[PDB]
């Protein structure tokens, strides 16, 4: 093995459904992060080794994603890319394949990251091809179809919320609480400059604050919802919702920055990645940051600051008890319910926001963990 | 760093472009092939760590496809998954991936492959969302879309084989003719038994490659018309392209250790991999970068493998890099290659990899290539060992 | 009020669904047999006032078919020119149409008739425009939403049949022995020639009725499967029903003074019409009311007619109309009907006018009646006299 | 013969393109017209004979239109009723053969009109039934494919405008000059109230009041605009825009209505239509006004208002200059360019307005004609 280390990190603010990033294609976001994080770091476009992108719902966006970012970045066409797919957790999963890759010697610089405009994501007609011969038939709506419903169930992923919820005796109340404490530390910390650092702004107009947080939302403004997906308690207000962003990150080994004098801003020490029943799939950051901590020795105690991605506040308040967290070191500056979740990117874009935050107080040890779509779940851990 | 072997590989026939296999979704075949892969490794289900493959056309599959054909294969639902998207290279790519993996202790168990149904590929209405609100307007052919038009070009890759053919002097009967030698190749290969090994059955009982076009003579294809330019500057045909095909391909990797741990035989050992870009315009060439980069990587030279598997996207671009890699044409594509028997996107990276390994136990070949041309301007490669 | 005579009469021969019509437009048809109908007639095309043409799957034929059709078949564009929707009943209410016009002083002499092309009809994406925002949404058959389905009840003009097999006490074996009969008195005839006058060719050389299913046989029916309830209630079927076709077809009415000043022999005199609503429900027994009511302004009865017309849509619906008007079953549909021959929606009415009219001048009879049912819950009827 | 009289017209407002009626299906406008017609008759619903209703973009509406405006429209399941499409002549069209019907004895009592949602047409996917096979494909928008674009030659009738107006000499001011006085003469009417006579209320909100005119309208405004269709001249500040509304009027024989005691607003006198050139059918009024004439033995003199469609400036003015139209009595309450062109209902939209102005004026003699797509004209002639 050997030693990697996170060059740089950067995000775009992330967009609301039919918002301001609507028409800004995914291919687009993805170039827009992989040049800025690349200048971030002070390497030349022709160090970067390979590009390791997450994309998920790929309809329409034309070939792999990876390559057209890449290439559309400005990195040469000499830099080989591929396109990940592990659903919600794409973007994370990119940064633990790279850290492989160069740890055993395959690579020295990989740029990871993701990008997600669901938007923009187009309508499928499955038998254009050879016809429906007659009758009405159905169109499907890509992000639905190649992401939020779950294929074994065909149900919405909401549904695995409630499924949670019940199970784990979340109430509605309790629901909509995190949801609020979610709102109330985002408004705060974009409020406080808090992303300015880690935002790299887009001309559509130049957007460069997140805007799908609900600045002043009430618990009593939460408990008028109605239930979105079923019985109910899962409501549009406390889920996270349908969003447009992309994220990168420069992943190098410790040797490469040394020689290039390239000063890295933590170390990856390791992941984890873990199946379960597709039916509670908002649990799998369970299973998958007890894997991370039975390979590095730790504890949750270790950690001076957690990044788990809010998909649902039942699936968010079922990990944080049975994990155990002190809600005071996770998700500071709010989470998915404010933020949005852009499928193939907010795995990325914890990453960066958890390393921003980590700077600045100096905290020495970090976790980054998501829900999959499909009962999966992954982790991330990374020290300064 | 440590050794991997691979324990296991197994294909499915390949499906004609409408064929026998266009009403078997990529996940169903996906599945085929993860279940008899283990059940070929003589390993347990739940023994395997990771699923990792391959799939281009990714539109109306559903989430994520390692992950759903994983679970229907009857793979634990705590084995994690992701999907893999390196265009043609996916299927190979997910190999050198999990080599990677394993050979940096991330895993000591994993299935690779890919899975492609072209023929079931919806097409796309861009603009349904939020609507056109007047006028005529485009859908899109998924595989065309997101498959095979390059993407900074918006033309098909058939004229990334024209750019090849006028930039390498690459004439239309120097290309019917590699053509012809790989129908009749796949013909005798059939024939003689060759796939039966690695040919994993589908009951729709499919079993053979069924694009082949036996009997294929050079006046045949110089009867074929320009698929892709017309004008009269065209060369590239239907006959001397790769088609557009439905099938599946899995292989397990595994760390030597664990290997022997389990008992298992391995059918050969992994050795290293090269991934390289170039000009997209020229996509088709990708396979000389690659392969010069493994070589240089294993300190080989094109002498020292008794087979290879270079994937036939179009006879123009194979005869450009067989020239300039300087292949000895009767070690490659021994039993014919993707012109006679397919090119199903996510597939055939790992497909040509499962054929080129059976072939060396057939022959105890002892060195092997597996390299293919990517849209978009890439090339990967892989060498493996017995 | 003056005399109308009919000129000339001719159709395509009917294509079935998917058959050999399928990519001949609407359009064309039309133009096909107003061509045919003024060469037959005799009559310069500058002669001709008016086009009146039925066309009820409107769904991607381009502005206006009536007019379209009527310039592509040679009329000059003075020509004015309308199309009619009265579902079904489309192609007949041309003809009640037109004569009302003649006798009232507005035209001479005035084309009319229908054309449907079903399996060319689009589907529909009814928030392309405005777009679907999110979620699953459906896709519309134009030939189901447009024409086949009623739009009150949102069920099928099948449930109509069923809901009168109900009513009446129709059994499924009594209309498979209805439908047996059709597909018998159609091989007859088309084997006995008796088609060859009324039909003109169309090269794709098309020229014999297609949708007659040669050799039925009672237990043939009994096999098939009800088609639109299923459920246990189901009796109607594809076997009981009339086909979905492609066909076309013209006629020429003239007023007699125009007839005579011309020197034009007429076919027959136009006497009346009548058309009539009842219960969308049960649709199919619209005949009825429609025979009853031009019978009362004829002064005729049942007994009068020489030759019957009555459009078979479902065995279930024609024999309730049967049994109720008391037709003499040897002179209706003396050719066959729709189980057999088909039933292209828009064409249908003016098709089994140039039929009737046809068999009237073989047998010189004297009095014939043409009537059918309407999607949406009428019927019209028409008498005619030689 | 006999003699034919009107006994009621009316209309709903005219929508805007994604305006106020966009949701409001044309089987829905078409019933409000039908049932308010027969209420303003003073007739039975039993009592209609017969229903003949214009609707020209039909993709998408279901069965036959007129059949179901009649139905929801409250007149009983016995009475009978088919469609008529003359493309754009089709609402006047039925008065005609309605007048013929009743007049050679067919029927007593018919309702007529059109109706056209032209915002609720939906696209087309021509081989979705037996698929496309291999390679993008074209949707097709109805309201264009089966509308407003020339079948014969594939252009927008926009370029029939063009043609006229290079043909018979008519400037881009000329045509503005003609656009402002239609949006004047539309503003000052519908301030004045001279529609309220004439409008039946539709509840989506009570809309009442025609959308489509641009109050304020300047001829530096039109000048400003860019052609619409290619050199050119015809923009849309010039043209009719794209609409939705219905129309209804009933026909009665005058032996009918005086049994029934009901007053007739007006006697039917006749009507022509013609076809030309598909290149210029902006001019078919001119064929159709003058067959009318020498049907009638009548001049433009003798009418005391003429309601000439305003498909295009361009078409309006060479129809004026040949027919030598006296513009101080043509369109005197505005025309199609202020107040929309919602294509099956427009000819008996005009003969609506036409016929409520003329009672407010003691006119003796009225014209409505109007061209239409595809190379045709129609008119009627109408006397108090």
């Amino acid at each position: 093995m050997r030693e990697v280390v996170i060059v740089s990190a950067v995000r775009t603010a992330i967009g609301s459904f039919g918002g301001t990033l609507k028409d800004v294609s995914a291919v687009d976001l993805g170039a827009i992060v992989i040049k800025e994080a690349v200048k971030r770091a002070g390497i030349k476009p022709e160090q970067v080794d390979e590009v390791i992108f997450g994309n998920v719902i790929q309809a329409g966006v034309g070939q792999s994603l990876a390559r057209q970012s890449a290439v559309y970045a400005g990195l040469p066409v000499e830099v080989p890319a591929f396109t990940v797919n592990k659903l919600c957790g794409s973007g994370l999963r990119t940064v633990s394949l790279a850290a492989s890759l160069i740890s055993n010697g395959d690579a020295d610089t990989i740029v990871v990251g993701g990008s997600e405009n669901m938007s923009a994501s187009p309508y499928l007609i499955p038998k254009a091809r050879f016809g429906y011969r007659m009758g009405e038939a159905k169109i499907y709506d890509a992000m639905l179809h190649d992401g939020l419903i779950d294929s074994f169930n065909n149900y919405h992923m909401g549904i695995t919320a409630e499924n949670i919820a019940e199970k784990w005796g979340i109430t509605r109340e309790d629901q909509d609480k995190f949801a609020l404490a979610s709102q109330q530390k985002a408004e705060a910390a974009i409020k406080a400059g808090k992303f300015k650092d880690e935002i790299v702004p887009v001309t559509v107009v130049v957007f460069d604050t997140d805007e799908d947080p609900r600045f002043g939302t009430t618990i009593e403004t939460l408990a008028k919802l109605k239930p979105a997906f079923k019985t109910g308690t899962v409501t549009a207000g406390n889920s996270s919702g349908i969003n447009d962003s992309s994220a990168a990150l420069i992943l190098m080994s410790a040797d490469k920055a040394k020689e290039l004098g390239v000063k890295p801003m933590a170390k990856y020490v390791d992941f984890a990645s873990a199946g379960l029943d597709p039916a509670i799939m908002g649990y799998g950051p369970y299973y998958a940051t007890k894997k991370v901590l039975a390979k590095t020795n730790l504890t949750i105690k270790d950690f001076d600051l957690i990044e788990a991605n809010e998909a649902f506040a039942a699936q968010s308040i079922a990990v944080a008890r049975d994990l155990e967290f002190d809600m005071s070191k996770v998700n500071v500056n709010g989470g998915a319910i404010a933020l949005g979740h852009p499928v193939g990117c907010s795995g990325a874009r914890i990453l960066v926001t958890l390393l921003h935050e980590m700077q600045k107080r100096d905290a020495k040890k970090g976790l980054a963990t998501l829900c999959i779509g499909g009962g999966q779940g992954t982790a991330v851990v990374v020290e300064r």
